[PDB]
């Protein structure tokens, strides 16, 4: 909003609020909410297990 | 371009060419390519299956 820089080239996500004062350029990438879990680890098969 | 019209909601790629001479906003959603294919139906073969 000041002038010491007209460049941020980084993650600086285009939100309204962010919108409302500053001017931004096409999104060069897509982001998005998503979920993380520990993926089934394996069988863990005892051999006695019949 | 013509000015004839106004504000045009509807499918309209973002891509270099059309925005060299129309301006643009903020896409509303976000889309891509990607594969068609049948749900598996599973008749299944002869000496394999048994
Ligand atoms: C399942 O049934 C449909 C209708 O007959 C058929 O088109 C398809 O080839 C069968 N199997 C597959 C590959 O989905």
């Amino acid at each position: 909003i000041d002038h010491k820089a007209d460049l941020a080239v980084a993650p600086l996500a285009i939100t309204y609020v962010r919108e409302k004062v500053i001017d931004f350029s096409k999104p060069f990438m897509t982001l998005g909410i998503s979920i993380l879990y520990r993926k089934p680890n394996g069988t863990n098969p005892g051999v006695f297990s019949f």
